[PDB]
């Protein structure tokens, strides 16, 4: 908003549009899927104010950043050389990289990939999962039985964005309030990740008032992003997970050493269903410093719980400026 | 902004969104490249207080309309039905379509194809041609000589983008400032519309000041719009140049007959290249109520001369009302 | 008398034969036929006052075969009327259309109703254009079995299937769609091919029907082993671009006067039982809706007679 | 007396006319041209004591016209000689081949000897298979200007040049190679395309050759206008394939008896006169090589009884 | 190995490696799949003994020969102009072919097409069968209801390859070992052949010892060609059945006429499966000398009955010799 | 040969085939195009004399290791995939990795994306050079006016291939022979990377006897292996200099801070055309141990120069287990 300054930095792939608050350290934050930079609204006033830089992206194909044609422009080694390029262009050598969804594994792969450059990492939402041996899609592909496992109903070119664009601005709203802590039994929750053969994703959205943390001044935002970039670059992302598979083979089974912090949310089907994930991380995550589950928070975890977040993080940075369990936090 | 209000209406190609302001017959403004809904700015109120509805959509591929994947999507064709049912979305039977620039054959071809709905049309800057007998890419590629004209360079699918997406908001400025009336000679004029081999169309963009019609905090509209939509939409309209003239020629050498208003530049090479369009317009415009050309005006007609352009319509447009 | 004319078009060139003198009566074909389909009527209208001209349509016959699928999109048939009846020294004129003639003759009346300024449609009735995807709807018809028109779809296969014996299955089908050839049925059956069948498998054998002797049968077969099958076929192929390119035209009716014949035994009449109901709405302009007893779908062949009855009292009736 | 016959084969069917009993003489024509070509020859070989078939090559009127470009390799066209010398009810041949007919029918001896126990070779002499890409041949010669042969490869572009007129170009073409029509400056400049013109800028225009009536050029623009230019070219477009497949008869004579009659006026003769210096090798069985005097390209037509006395003569001989 | 030498000959489609050894009349010997020269290791002595020169190729695709990366380079048609050229090259007018699997198709369209050159053929474990009238994948498609037969498993591209890859040498020792005679009970051998759907060939491979004719050593040599070969050229074989029956439809029900011997294995599903083809010898293989079965005798024909395949081919040929 | 052993490993992308012998750390080689691990025959005795455990593979697309059909899979990530899995799959967690030729930008890739696995660098023959700017098919693309660098020429698939197939063996053979230290002039010696229009690389290639290094059994072993290989899986590492310029954006401009040597041969065209990489050590390379350059050496250097390779590798492993200039050579 207002303290904070909008930049466009060039990039090996292109343009990087991103918002910056405060002074400090490098503070990199990676939106998620449908989201923006503007997810971190709330974070980017309390890292200035805590003595940050806060730096959001629009992700490669999201807002203002460049959306290029070619769908492997969107692999992993692309978002991580966006965020280099981003450090570099903001006048910095490091910076910690905090990813959340699926800037949660472009935040890691970040670190994992550069650990020169990211010198500590935090994951919100989606945790840490080494590259592992089994293709992604044909894993994808067992899911359901009968039903389609949103994520491979994906990958066909134009398919999603076809139901997308019948309505982006009510697709989005039935997305963010369906995946809203409480929106949703957990029975339903799960349902609404899998489509029927000739349904929609959306038919199992909720079509009920916008959740507290969006006002409709906010899902204008986002509809306004959406409206003019597409869906093609945001989903591009998921259609990536094969050829990432592939690029991160040098990277199998490997952990990230520095140090890191894991923020889910308790009722986040991205953290419950990976939870082997999570419980991996003695071995996966050697570093971590926490993981933290908000109770009675959803997906959007930055934005359902703004200030836990921001109180989580800061004390996490300042405690690597100034030099396991899960941790549940209730509210 | 201020009276203006923003909608999203569908189509049979998807989502269609536009700027509306006031109340009575519906007057459809229909931008060119690379512009925006906001190119008619200044015409929204003037209309409004003239007692029309002024409905400036996004053209398909531009800002917050739909933005189909296939280049063919593009095609006249498709422009017209979203006019159509953008008219039929706002809940009128008719309209005036009033085009600018690639709108100005967008509009024609809206009058030609359903002159049951279209029944005025007015054209800014591009002269209205009847469908001809030659392939539109072999002329484009016949002139310049050893350089390339710019709409042959914007064939080929991501040579145009690579070279806009170095710096969007650079290659606008350029483009904006290079075609303002006056800010460059005529011979350099000329030869910017030409790209000689290995070159970049923008390497004969002026750099400097941004031109009068055109704050910074305009062009952080405009660019901003192509940061987020990209210009593969927008260029996807040259890339059916062909197309059109194989879908269009059932209407070959058909005349408009509909009521019709030309206004184009005096220093706009998309007015003054096809001066023979013009010279044919008592036969392929019979319904002409006068060309009208801008002394000192550029390519930005309606931002560059906002109040003639204004008066214009408003006048033209109340002398079909009696 | 009749002559043939090639006459220059923007997609190449339209062949046609033309019979008398007076106002010009555009006619177009269906599938798989060709201009000598409209014969019995050439001199019927001739006679009656009027210059007929029966076209190939573009791929077949002596007519333009484009190498593209999506040169004989709708639009490109619209041109090809419109540019011959410039190229005849017309400046208006009255189109007739049986089958996939049908909507080429009402899009050309639809899109260019100052030249085209009246109508006739034959055995298809007019359907304005929906929002639904053909294709998609061509799918889940039948289930299991494979409606013919998605069978017509993939490039190659309905053509192998057809140049096993180009006679044979010409002779199939013509019979197959003949007023009561089959029980109904049989009838049903014949617009589905069970997965791996030829749609053939289901043509009846045995004679040629009533309206087509050995020597019809001769021409039409030597027309096609000469073109082959893809032209016409490819009109089939683009029911998607179709529905794409006429989206500016969505839900409109055709206001200028037409007139509908069709067969009560034939299937193109009954199962677009909607379309022939919303008449006083798509098709306002209606003179009447003929459903002739006990035809099949080869109508101004199997009643030639009545058709030309029907046609120049309705053509007489426009100028009076 | 001539019938005309539809007969089975693998890649589908070949339409021939065929007159007169006895041995079958199996005619080929060429490019672009009929199973008419021959209409001359058949009666002249029927009065002689021969049964002549001559077909319309795959591609080429009432024969089959497959899609794919690959399929008129010249192993197909062997095996539709092959497959029509059986339904024929033969089990031997003689086959004789003009213009591209003249390959099809020097390696239907080549390749099946056994039944194809003659050839005649009119106008393009027999070369063995070599070892260069004929493509790669046709590139570097003329420089600079397009050798017509590499002009003739793109898909869709000799075709958009000739379906412009089909008429005017097949009357240019058929005028440019009549013996005398042009000078050999006019006559060089016809094989090669400037880059961006089209072939037929070079065609002369006037009056039609000697050998083709009005009513000759209605017959042939009649197919041409109904089965395209596609399969006639894609004949062109397999040079290269044809150097692979035929490349298990490198340099193999054909040994049975042969009969050469070319055109002095023919450029298919004056540039392939290695070829025919090298016969005592390469056609060792071969009768005589007869070069006629002022003759252009269309032999069979522009001196049909002198071709025809050569034809018959030779047959004669060799059953005696 | 030792008598036997290795040579590279020059052929129309590029490199073919091959090992000879004797003097004498050319007999020239085709391995099949997925198998090399090396298969006829001790044919090569044996034959040399008898007065003859033996040349074992590597087929087009395999080993040290040429492997062009076009899957329709390994038609029919190649490999004939293979043996043709290699005939040429190694000094020699006429040959006989002798061909085993995959080899005996090649070898009888060697003699089929170029009869002045092969001028008798032996055919191990595969008939002949003259080209027919059905496309040979229709066939395919159609047997083993539910599950897949191995052919039409092998005609997508990579998809055989990947289950090989796996692993190369153990994927070859599971198959050298199922054909071996005896190795499976007949059902057993018989489902080998066909995959459910979701499984892998190999799935129905025996494990455990290797069969008698196959030492170690002797799959180190196997394994080794392939582990650097790749099996693309070998499968590519299996992609052309479609386009050999359209290229022989010239030679369509054409029988051979050369002198001709058949020696297959009883309980090699290759002979057993076209008895058909057997029973129609005497019209479409009309110059044979017999047709031989070797009871207990699986697929590996060569290698499986060394010595008894050694003299049906040497008294086969000195019968020709007088 | 004998005392060596081989192995068949399983990798990400396949199969990986290699030649090891000795015992203690591994030293994982890599040769370059077109050659095979026959070319570190005589380092494969020597450094396991010399207390390591040596380790030459077949890098994917050579010999008897796996050679995907698609293009991009002979990427920059898939040659470090397969070092990391070699090293994992030998039973290891470290190694020093030597690379040759093409061999040495893989090993300092290798040494750069994972350098908690490949813990010391050796390159040979060609220097590092950080991922650049600019693309390289268009900057190769510059180079020679007129005649087309090889580079370039190698880059249409089946070009190169056609030519080096009319004689395998042939083409080889002039090719070791061309590079060989003293065989042409320096003049001579560069045209050769030239290809005029129309013309074949060979066809600059001499024609005389093989150099000393390569015995006429040595060239059946070389030609033997590209006779069954085909040469499409060594020239598709050319043909990917551009998706590599695109993967390893994130580590633009990088430097490689592990311990690293560098050996060039003095009549190397890889060596001198490279020069301002190579001077760029100190900073691109700042844990060079030493730059040394062989006088009258050429291409092959480990082959040219084997006892002068083998000193100073196990020098530097030496150097490095008991814990700048160019050094140049005689002999
Ligand atoms: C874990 As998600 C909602 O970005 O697919
Ligand atoms: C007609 As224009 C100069 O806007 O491409
Ligand atoms: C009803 As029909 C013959 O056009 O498929
Ligand atoms: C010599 As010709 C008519 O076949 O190109
Ligand atoms: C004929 As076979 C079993 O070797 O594919
Ligand atoms: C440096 As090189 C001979 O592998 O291209
Ligand atoms: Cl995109
Ligand atoms: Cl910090
Ligand atoms: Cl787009
Ligand atoms: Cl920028
Ligand atoms: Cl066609
Ligand atoms: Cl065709
Ligand atoms: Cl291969
Ligand atoms: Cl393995
Ligand atoms: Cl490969
Ligand atoms: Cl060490």
């Amino acid at each position: 908003e207002k303290g904070a300054v909008h930049r466009l930095v060039d990039t090996p792939g292109g343009r990087i549009h991103l918002v910056e608050q405060g002074t400090g350290p490098l503070v990199l934050l990676v939106h998620g899927f449908p989201e923006s930079w503007y997810s971190w609204r709330h974070q980017l006033p309390a890292l200035a104010a805590a003595g940050y830089r806060a730096a959001a992206i629009d992700v490669r194909g999201y807002g203002r950043s460049a959306k290029p044609a070619a769908t492997d422009a969107y692999r992993m080694l692309a978002h991580v050389a966006d965020n280099t390029a981003v450090v570099h262009a903001l006048g910095e050598e490091t910076a910690t990289v905090v990813g959340h969804d699926w800037g949660s594994p472009i935040a890691a792969n970040s670190a994992l990939l550069r650990p020169d450059v990211f010198t500590a990492v935090g994951l919100l939402s989606v945790p840490y999962a080494p590259r592992g041996e089994h293709r992604p899609t044909d894993g994808f592909a067992r899911i359901g039985g009968d039903e389609e496992f949103y994520v491979s109903y994906f990958q066909a070119p134009g398919r999603a964005e076809a139901e997308i664009e019948r309505d982006v601005r009510g697709w989005l709203a039935g997305f963010y309030t369906g995946l809203t802590g409480g929106a949703l039994t957990p029975e339903e929750h799960g349902r609404l990740f899998f489509v029927p053969p000739g349904a929609h994703l959306a038919d199992r959205f909720p079509t009920g008032p916008l959740p507290a943390w969006l006002t409709e001044a906010d899902l204008d935002v986002y509809s306004g992003e959406f409206e003019r970039s597409g869906l093609t670059g945001a989903l591009n992302r998921y259609r990536n997970v094969d050829r990432d598979w592939e690029d991160l083979a040098a990277w199998h089974g490997a952990p990230i050493t520095q140090p890191s912090l894991f923020i889910g949310g308790a009722l986040d089907a991205s953290t419950t269903w990976m939870a082997d994930a999570l419980d991996a991380y003695p071995a996966t995550l050697p570093g971590l410093s926490a993981a933290h589950i908000l109770e009675g928070c959803g997906h959007w975890i930055q934005q359902e719980r703004p200030d836990e977040v921001n109180r989580l993080l800061t004390q996490w940075l300042d405690g690597l400026r100034n030099s396991l369990e899960h941790h549940h936090h209730h509210h």
